């Protein structure tokens, strides 16, 4: 009496993220003067997303509902990669952006000279090849694999696959996927608010006789709250594997997901995007 449920609520995900991101990558498309240095970013996460949302969901809700994988082996390896791929892909496109406006605000001036339209291209292919590098190379290549009786058996068992790692790659993984970018986004943020600050304290000088910590705090805490606790328990568990089961590490990891969904939401606010929305519909 609950198969029948949960069926609806992964239904409900897959096609709120299809939807969000085809929405924003149509609109930037098909509109004549959507076109921006800042909007390609945006264009690749929505890219990453709706390639997150069409492949990876629906075959882990199928196998997480039946309890057994149809298919091969090869299979639920390039599933693996893909998922890899577009998780890094989607982070490291965050961090860009913010690197972006950290660039508009502290250096107004030479905002233009630093990025123009060549250089924003080969930024968006050097990230994705480096995250294509990160997931493909070590899993494609039977290069992770452990050396655990009980994992051996998984590994030869067709029907069944699940995900053991040696410590060194979860731990080389974690660290250029989520870490690094935490740290610059941290930092930009930091700056960028003291700015605002500064701003807002030399104003009222003149202009004699809350909105910046509101907004940075929004972005920055869904970000945080979404992804942090699937990157401590990947690092935890594999030092010391008494205190974490698969449950709970699946759970964590289907919280991240979300976060996919969400983001054109967040970064989508513009009025000129409003209007834009409002022609299609
Ligand atoms: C099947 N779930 C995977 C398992 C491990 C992992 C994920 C995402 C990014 C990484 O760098 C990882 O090492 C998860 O999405």
């Amino acid at each position: 009496v609950w198969v029948v449920g949960m069926g609806i609520v992964m239904s409900l995900i897959v096609l709120a993220i299809v939807f969000g991101n085809v929405l924003v990558i149509t609109a930037i498309a098909k509109f004549e003067r959507l076109q921006t240095v800042t909007n390609y970013f945006i264009t690749s996460l929505a890219c990453a997303d709706l390639v997150m949302g069409l492949a990876v969901v629906p075959f882990g809700a199928a196998h997480i509902l039946t309890k057994t994988w149809t298919f091969g082996n090869f299979w639920c390896e390039f599933w693996t990669s893909i998922d890899v791929l577009c998780v890094t892909a989607s982070i490291e496109t965050l961090c860009v952006i913010a690197v972006d406006r950290y660039f508009a605000i502290t250096s107004p001036f030479k905002y233009q000279s630093l990025l123009t339209k060549n250089k924003a291209r080969v930024i968006i292919l050097m990230v994705w090849i480096v995250s294509g590098l990160t997931s493909f190379l070590p899993i494609q290549m039977h290069w992770y694999r452990a050396t655990h009786q009980e994992a051996i058996n998984c590994y030869a068992e067709e029907t069944c696959c699940d995900f053991f790692t040696n410590q060194a790659y979860a731990i080389a993984s974690s660290i250029v996927s989520f870490y690094v970018p935490l740290v610059i986004m941290v930092f930009v943020y930091s700056r960028v608010f003291q700015e605002a600050k500064r701003q807002l304290q030399k104003i009222d000088k003149s202009e004699g006789r809350h909105k910046a910590l509101k907004t940075l705090g929004i972005i920055m805490g869904t970000f945080t709250l979404c992804w942090l606790p699937f990157f401590i328990v990947n690092i935890v568990h594999v030092i010391q594997d008494n205190l974490i089961r698969k449950e709970v590490y699946i759970l964590l990891n289907w919280i991240g997901y979300v976060n996919s969904g969400f983001n054109p939401l967040i970064y989508c606010r513009s009025p000129d995007f409003r209007i834009a929305f409002q022609e299609l519909l």
